[PDB]
């Protein structure tokens, strides 16, 4: 349910278990021989946190099918078993199974959101053998979704999505402590009064448990209130803004336990064809990104996180989307301090069995939401919407939720699949932030169950690449026509993906596809049409940087639609966008 | 003096402070306004650990001169002030100044070796403001050495060495605990009896403090001895080998404190023209490397550390040198588990004022060891040899010490400068491992104070690049002649650097410098001559991968002598070496 | 003396001998064995026209020293010996020696200008063995100048200039015919009357020999005059313009011989700080180029010539300079039709013994114009100014003459060396077009013998590369100061070279030298200062495209200062200039 970001507290420790662990690829005989009971024989080395896929050589290791075993000796002091000892796994991709001294203690499905387990009971005295087994198999029951081919009898994951299936202990595995009665969750909303020309705010609060002090940026304490629930009143409040963050601090002392949380006071609501942040008409400038670096894979990369942010501010972007899964907690906290607008997105990519040849049962092609042969994820999909919104509910950076990336949202079953999730999203988000789903090419205003369920229309369109390339003038005609029609909903339309594979170094004065000149022309065509429609409130390119995918004829050593290379070096287009975004403000570009 | 690697212990905590800290570049008014007393106003963000140089945009930030301020709120629990609270800085580059709540508590010179401070006294109750200031200025008093030009009035570091002056909190800043009477140091040597065809060993031990148990790889406990000093006897001992490591474990319980250490039992001594590991004739296959990745700078990179090791084993290398500074503790422990031969090297690069135009006092060119105007580092140089050997004395991977890289070792003052350091190196190394210094081009057997002080001759030669390029046949003649002469010392000769700048992607059937074909021909010429001399016991290419340097006409976006690119992608030469090293064994290549 | 471009004529044939000839590298015994008498034994193949250097593999072939032998069987019909049979060598680099059936018939020094020989006498009946020997040795007697090192006993050319010493039959070797009394030369000037708002012109003419008809573009015949000398009067004349050429045709029928010549009527004179084409204030937009393509070397490349022109018009350039030698006749005729302003430049590069360490006779460093040990080229230098101006005197494209590229023009002897050449240049150019010399970095207004001899000041400056790089702000200060001072001559100043080596593909958001971002910043800095001075009338970047040079540490597989790669693919800077030159007109940018 509730996962608070572990951070050093007068009440709580925090011991990062990150390092080189023992590691062994599982064969068929891994569990049969209960490798978790005894130290791993003939073991290899593996850093944690990290995707393991690129950290050893050979295709058989990169493309491994199934389980791997991590193992590390753990040891707490007796003088601290007094407090309760929690194990927090920031993320294990995809499915984890945690053993201690040989006994199962936790299982988790879902490889991109945190989970924890309590250790006091089975935590012995001395060096205990911690073993985490990680499974990477994807299918019709996982988010993301594994298919049966590219989007031999040798078992083989086949992603129904266009990124590499990086797995392992993606994010840090820490340990922290907690008074036996402790702060378990905290929720903070903000009603802002833009009536006073010098606006002020009142901050609802509540603390779940099983004394509240407010400070400003510099540590200036300002007010205090007692108890579980209550309120705060701030006048001349410093509003969190895009590219101009301000974080108040919040100290919740309750019993022998105290936790601090940064918070930004910020308004967001949609109003006709206008996305309004602090009651001003916003325009998204940014991109769809990945957690993808070398050689960490999906592994958390704090230096790259900061370098990416620096490149955004250098480029005059203001937002990105957590395509196609929730990002690290550290990244979220970082865009809080840095003032980056996030579109927080779930792991629900590949809910769409039209990709490739799909799957044919009884010779008949199976539809996405066929209830016997199609996707079997809505239960898991709901837990994801639950854990995600619980984890990130307080981040001022989060301005909206993306429930799915390119689902078969114009097919039979789609509305009935997505309605309970949209409902759960608006039910659980204390700030009632707008929800959306990113619509695959092919859908229309009429046919897209997004046209009703979603507060904002988010399109992934590829006119001038997949559709119309290399003829950019013909493709522009296509883009205007489809874009016009979307205006008939009187909702905000924004593009969450559009791009063109571009191999850094390829050029021609008379451009062809894959060259840097073509990439720039492609975006000039699209951006020209975007500017013609005052209900278009955002442009986010795909992708921020080149990233790794499964191999196919259509993937030139990964996805090459980045504006920057995988090591964040600009392509010519990166300087095109920097110059365009320099003349487009965060607020009032449309009005 | 003694720095043991902090790791979770039944007796000791370990709380990694790594994360995004507050950060501010210092102007002239930083200390005058005592920024350490109050939280940093108008502050920026910066991950730790990491070099800060590449993590924000703009030359003024990359090329910053002077101080920067890191700042993080810290907080321990009262239920633990019982134990002593230590702050361990794995490395701060170059000069650190640690404040707590506004009061100085530690200073350190030397940016590549660990130091600690005790916190109990000034560690208050609640959230304490931790501030670390970092200085990057280099000169004639620092190791490495800063010069006065490339190797305006605007203050400017000018490295007297060919890598970029990456600074910041390079390595992790952790906190661990310790019973008020604790294990402060541990030393373990090994006398091995190769008389028994099934060799066995006795392991001297000693514990400095202010119960010893032995286990094997799997945790099998084998023996026990009590007290500070003592011994162990192992028969049919499993010897740590190159590319075939075996680590025993060692559990030292003393009082309420217990620490475990991995140890590999291994022999090393030189014998005429033979470098002998476990009394067998070794041959170094590997490279000189850097701690250099993007965007971490010199910052510790555990995933790359493991990926590098995988590439070595893939390439059939067996060794590298910590050019030109001690590497992270984690890396050292890793080559212990992985069986990689290390040449542990100090920060003593640029002890050589002949680089560039040098410096001219009174119009006369200043010699390196001029006692009034030359280098002023021998005092610091000794502390480095002290801290380094103390830190890494137990690593089986360490096979030798490099006291300096390319000092002016054929100049007046050189012997008198290096003798006390060589002496201190052999005095302090409990295993009496061979010592050397890496000799710059130009020195001869006759003129090099290395010919007497050093157990092994380590050459950085560039015949076919700087010297003779592009004429490889003329250059080969030069290399044979100089290499012949070195054979007259009857000592082991090995090359620690040789290479050719190569821009990945450049090619010609008829090669020119900077192409991949030239790089391969260059190494074919050199390697041919190396094979002609049975006293040559090692080949280590410069460099393992492309890395960043200061800008100059001669540096094509860094140093391009890597066999791999900065993101570890092979150049054609990498496959040349893989194929050559496949047919060269670790032992008996020479005999 | 006079070389008219051979073209099919009712009076004259033209048989192109271009093809695969026999070819043999000369060893020491080539002439001793009179290989020219008998067909080449053990011969190789070689296309003509072409530089031979890159057309076979191996450094010994590329870096060959001395002579090579071309050989082709020739054969004319008897029914045509009636007319006189001429052999025209468009260019042989450097020194040629033409044999026929074994007998010497011609010698030529100078590898970039046409020469001919008459064949009737020694032209037998049947298949005659034509043999051309080509020498590539350069030294203090050749233009360009060969030095004694980079700018073993094994003989070796060492260019005193920064391009590769490509040699062979660079340009076509044709045969044409001629009535025994024939048109040998033609000269046409134009006095233009800009008094009439609808300007008109009178065209002086003269024909040297040993009927004149005028047509317009479409073949419209307009007027006629008889005899050797005479005149033409044209009203409402269509003026040849930059980027808007108009070529009249001219049919000179004299006896049994008739030749046609295209001509553009165009005015050029300098007036204070103004370069005036057709009495309007011109501004050069373009570059310094090379005749350099793969694999032709310096060999003529008509398709690239046209592709280059297309790229100029695409980029909005209007001019280039024939750095550093006269280009092909075909190229000149092409910029006539295309309206490209040419700066016609001689082979006089490397008249400057300060490059490198120079040469030291008697231990004393030899000055450039030292009359016993220095350059010995002024005699040859005059013949070059003679042949060049004779060849290209009628090309409307030629707007100016460059007598030398970067001579030691601020040294003792310089004025006395250049005065007789400047004089000869103005004496021989019927149109009295302005003359200049391109000034190496280091010279000033005061010290440059160009400040007096030259009508226009042409600078090769590298502030922000060689001088000041990577500090572009410091370098800009330097450039303004030197540029200011040049304004004190009240003459037109233009830059004929400025640039920065840039390896296509290298990038950083925070730029370093050799990246594409640095190249663009470099030109932004320079171009900013150029715009501050209304006496600056031209910007020509070095270079149009990457080109081949001798190997050295400072040459990353050739010269990388091109805006385009060697295969004419744009670097990012090419699009920077295209966008800047789009807003700068050909006329009136300054006024
Ligand atoms: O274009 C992109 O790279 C991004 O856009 C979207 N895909 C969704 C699917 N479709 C096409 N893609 C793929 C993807 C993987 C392998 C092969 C293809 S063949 C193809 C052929 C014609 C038209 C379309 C496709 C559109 C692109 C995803 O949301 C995002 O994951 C992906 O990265
Ligand atoms: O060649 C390498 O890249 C490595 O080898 C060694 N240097 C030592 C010095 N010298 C030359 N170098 C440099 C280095 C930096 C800037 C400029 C130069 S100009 C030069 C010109 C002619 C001969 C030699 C040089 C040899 C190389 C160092 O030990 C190691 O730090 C360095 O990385
Ligand atoms: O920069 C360019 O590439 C062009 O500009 C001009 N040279 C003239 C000489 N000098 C430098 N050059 C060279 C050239 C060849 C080899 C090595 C060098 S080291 C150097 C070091 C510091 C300052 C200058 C130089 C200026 C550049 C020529 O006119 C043109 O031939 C050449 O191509």
């Amino acid at each position: 349910n509730a996962m608070l970001y572990p951070v050093l507290t007068q009440s709580r420790l925090l011991s990062d278990l990150s390092g080189v662990w023992n590691f062994k690829l599982d064969n068929g005989k891994g569990f049969e021989e209960k490798w978790y009971e005894k130290p791993l024989k003939d073991a290899d080395t593996m850093p944690v946190p990290a995707s393991y896929n690129d950290l050893k050589e050979g295709t058989d290791f990169r493309d491994h099918y199934g389980w791997v075993f991590y193992q590390r000796n753990i040891s707490v002091p007796e003088y601290v078993k007094s407090q309760r000892i929690v194990l927090r796994c920031a993320a294990v991709t995809h499915y984890a199974m945690i053993y201690l001294n040989g006994k199962l203690i936790c299982e988790h499905k879902g490889g991109f959101l945190p989970f924890e387990v309590e250790l006091n009971d089975d935590l012995q005295d001395g060096d205990n053998l911690l073993t985490i087994a990680v499974n990477n198999v994807i299918d019709y029951t996982t988010l993301p979704v594994g298919g049966k081919a590219n989007m031999s009898d040798k078992p083989q994951n086949n992603p129904n999505f266009d990124f590499f299936n990086y797995c392992g202990i993606t994010r840090p595995v820490k340990i922290y402590t907690t008074p036996e009665t402790y702060i378990n969750d905290i929720t903070v909303t903000a009603d802002i009064d833009f009536t006073k020309e010098e606006p002020s705010a009142v901050l609802n609060y509540n603390v779940e448990i099983k004394k509240v002090e407010l400070f400003d940026e510099e540590g200036t304490k300002l007010s205090e209130t007692e108890g579980s629930e209550g309120t705060f009143e701030i006048s001349n409040v410093r509003l969190w803004q895009p590219l101009n963050a301000y974080l108040y601090k919040i100290k919740v002392t309750a019993g022998q336990d105290v936790y601090t949380l940064p918070y930004g006071v910020r308004s967001v609501r949609v109003d006709g064809t206008k996305f309004l942040i602090n009651e001003k008409p916003f325009y998204f400038k940014g991109y769809g990104k990945h957690e993808d670096t070398f050689p960490n894979g999906r592994g958390i990369n704090l230096p790259m996180n900061t370098k990416d942010i620096s490149i955004m501010k250098w480029q005059h972007a203001n937002s990105f989307r957590t395509s196609h899964y929730p990002y690290s907690e550290e990244m979220m906290r970082l865009c809080d301090e840095e003032g980056i607008v996030v579109i927080d997105e779930t792991t629900a990519v590949g809910v769409n069995l039209q990709f490739g040849g799909g799957a044919n049962f009884g010779g008949e092609r199976i539809g996405t939401f066929d209830k016997e042969h199609g996707v079997q994820t809505q239960e898991h999909h709901k837990d994801v919407i639950r854990d995600l919104i619980s984890r990130d509910k307080n981040h001022a950076c989060v301005v909206m939720w993306s429930i799915a990336n390119e689902p078969d949202s114009a097919a039979e079953g789609a509305y009935d699949y997505f309605k309970p999730l949209y409902d759960l999203a608006r039910e659980l988000d204390p700030q009632k932030r707008p929800c959306t789903l990113v619509s695959v090419q092919g859908t229309t205003a009429d046919t897209d169950c997004s046209s009703q369920l979603s507060d904002v229309i988010c399109l992934n369109r590829y006119y001038g690449w997949y559709f119309g390339g290399p003829d950019l003038e013909v493709s522009e005609t296509g883009l205007r026509k489809e874009l016009s029609d979307w205006g008939k909903l009187g909702k905000p339309v924004m593009f969450t993906e559009y791009g063109a594979d571009t191999v850094s170094g390829l050029h021609d004065t008379t451009s062809v596809m894959y060259t840097e000149e073509y990439q720039v022309e492609y975006y000039e065509m699209n951006n020209k049409v975007f500017d013609e429609f005052d209900f278009v409130v955002g442009e986010q390119a795909w992708n921020f940087a080149d990233f790794a995918t499964s191999q196919s004829l259509l993937r030139v050593q990964g996805n090459k639609k980045g504006l920057f290379t995988r090591d964040r070096k600009p392509k010519m287009v990166a300087h095109y966008f920097r110059n365009r975004w320099s003349a487009i403000p965060e607020f009032g570009y449309k009005t």
